[PDB]
């Protein structure tokens, strides 16, 4: 089924929010299939944020995403992409609603805790998952509790 | 004797370990439990609970779901209680329920959507569902003292 | 398998701790098979606390257990009786360790939140479950997640 | 920012044991406590705090409530705090507040709505409410080192 | 009881955003907040607070720490509070504290052990520490109505 | 470069939705994550991880369990970290683990006991298990700034 790249940004890691974020996505019933603590180098960052290469915030973006380790993940479940952006709330954490990840934990745009593939960008999920993870690092399993999450 | 609403952790809620989490949002919200029963819904009881959907495609699978494992059936009392419960639960379809609600936090399905609560917008749905699942000998008439601090 | 009678006392109910207690016992992997919000009358109380009928605290005990509603339960799982008294902690909540129900939520002996059949009293569990619940009120089901809780 | 706002757990939040949850909420949001006092509010102080309401029918009910038990008074600081805190609280009427907010998880009353927070849409309310509850000697000037991860600048 | 104890989130607990968790812990235990102040501790006050330690080798490191950032000072009241609070905290050395206690869930240092609480085994420590941090005008006398369910008498 | 311990949410931890809850107790405790990998353990890898129990009755069922679903494999850094982790996890047999520990709170079995962490009392178990499950290219050398407030 549908998967999406999700990553806890260096602010999240530094602020010790990996658990809380993982718990939010497990508790929503979703299935972790890839998971990796790693540091993003500047060539990986440049390739990740490519779409923003002309923007005035780019150099600060790569600077930040490269400023400490992240926890990179793939998640699978029904409608996962969009479900995950709903959990995360709005991109600017100062605008995110309470009960979402950024509404609860951030109030900044740059240091906004987390990233999730944009479902409105068709193919963003598969392209980012293939950026961060090799097929060898992604795990096919059956989460048994899926029989009670879904009809 | 204030406003009561019927509320049900569905078999998926029970399977996934979520009874206490749901109960905790109801009491934390300040609502009072007056009935509470762990039970299996038999097929007649579900025909009656879901009589209004008998014509609809999803009916058969709805009756099979709601009888496919035990439920936790509840009655909850408090000011504007039906509607407060519908807001805590969020959208019937959990893929659209807002994060912070019970379905936005815990579910990713419309059939397997954790819980039921009476629809305040269907007039007398509460009184009827309560009366369907509970005898008046299993509702409990009590005063929750912290009520004195929940309301003015 | 083994079941045990567990009940949230009127202090627990009044203090809005039913959820938290239920969650603790579901999260430990145990299976709810009976569950009932009810009031204990004085004949049920007298029969429940019979063993304490001579003690100086009896009349205060029945008075309290009868002072508001309780939430009466049966729980099943491996070694359930003893596992549950371990969750509850010590009878006097002022002596219970932090991380147990009474260590976290009480500090009184009388108003000590909760009751669980005493595993050291052989047959206490079956005798109390049959006191509070008829066989019609207890549910036989398969909690699927039991396949991951137990070998 | 040096942006500060005044925040108060009201006598109901205090009585229901929710001082800690409200504080975790604000801390977890990355906001910096700079003032904080457990205290009783008396007649004069409530009449001034609420005086914008002196001509209103719920006024006497309100001074009676806000004076019926202790409150936890506070000041918090951070980017857009006054506004962020207001969003965290939810609608003034808890029965209208969205689940996820303080009021939507914990209240369903208008009078007993847990909590108060300076109105960002009333210019000066924050600095006025703070100077009401706190002398400048009771506010702390410090650096929450985690701020460098909450914010980029 | 009128049994009160002095409790302090230390500068590490304050910086790590744990004021709220510690307060929820105490509230949830059914204990009554009667005093509470966010504040900075200076030289004189620490030298007196800790003076039983004036002759010890960790003393200078300790005044430096307890003075390196703000603390949340408190007073709590209830049955056997001083002792209950001490058990809630766990061993003074967090790396020795049992999981379930404040120190065992959140610390693993001796210097930076989150929190302080009057020693019930030192007679007078509670009433002495409280009078140290609080004037009697800053303590509140009230009735937590839930107390009637926490206790039978 | 301080003390590191290897820690593993076992397949049951992963199935039951407990990865984040465990990770949250490790970070809340102040320990630093330096490695972290969601993976399936193959049979050779489990022969090596459990070589010391190869003679024992429970070995075969142990290798079948630990390969029966994916795991979350971690490395954790901090003062006295091996032993701090063994205390957070509590007794190997979860029916005896104390409430407050990860096993006392979440488990009721000895085989299905949620997590593994290196035994501080077996000298060099940490360095060896870490080296077994992680290449040195997947350990991350970083400074967690709130360390400045966790320790003196
Ligand atoms: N003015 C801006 C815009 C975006 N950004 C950051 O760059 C990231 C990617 O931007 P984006 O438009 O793809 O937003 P999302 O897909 O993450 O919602 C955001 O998450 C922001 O953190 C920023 O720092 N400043
Ligand atoms: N296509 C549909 C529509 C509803 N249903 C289920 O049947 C239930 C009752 O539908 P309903 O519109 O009366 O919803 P509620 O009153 O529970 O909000 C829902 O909770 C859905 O779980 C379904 O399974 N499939
Ligand atoms: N001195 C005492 C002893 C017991 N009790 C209460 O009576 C209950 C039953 O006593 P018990 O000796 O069977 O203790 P448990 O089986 O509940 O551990 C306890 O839970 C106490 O609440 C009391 O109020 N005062
Ligand atoms: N009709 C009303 C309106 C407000 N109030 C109370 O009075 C307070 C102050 O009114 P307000 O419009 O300034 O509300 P906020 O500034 O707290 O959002 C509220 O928090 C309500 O508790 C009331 O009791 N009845
Ligand atoms: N060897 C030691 C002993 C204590 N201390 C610190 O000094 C404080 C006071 O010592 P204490 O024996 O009165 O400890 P408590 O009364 O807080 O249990 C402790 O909380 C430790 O933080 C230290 O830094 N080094
Ligand atoms: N009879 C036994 C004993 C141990 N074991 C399992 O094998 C694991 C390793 O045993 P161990 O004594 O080396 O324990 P730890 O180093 O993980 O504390 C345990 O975590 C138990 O789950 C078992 O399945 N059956
Ligand atoms: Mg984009
Ligand atoms: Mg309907
Ligand atoms: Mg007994
Ligand atoms: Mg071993």
């Amino acid at each position: 089924d549908e998967r999406t790249f999700v990553m806890v940004k260096p602010d999240g890691v530094q602020r010790g929010l990996i658990g809380d974020i993982v718990t939010r996505l497990e508790t929503k019933g979703l299935k972790m299939v890839g998971g990796k603590f790693m540091r993003i180098d500047e060539e990986l960052a440049h390739e990740h944020y490519a779409e923003h290469e002309d923007k005035p915030f780019f150099d600060g973006l790569v600077s930040f995403i490269t400023s400490g380790p992240v926890f990179a993940m793939v998640w699978e479940g029904a409608d996962a992409t969009r479900q995950v952006r709903q959990l995360m709330g709005a991109t600017d954490a100062q605008d995110a609603a309470p009960g979402t990840i950024r509404g609860d934990y951030g109030n900044d745009l740059g240091h906004n805790l987390i990233h999730g593939s944009d479902h409105e960008d068709e193919g963003a999920n598969e392209r980012e998952i293939a950026l961060f993870f090799d097929d060898d690092e992604l795990v096919d399993w059956d989460r048994d509790a899926s029989a009670w999450v879904y009809e």
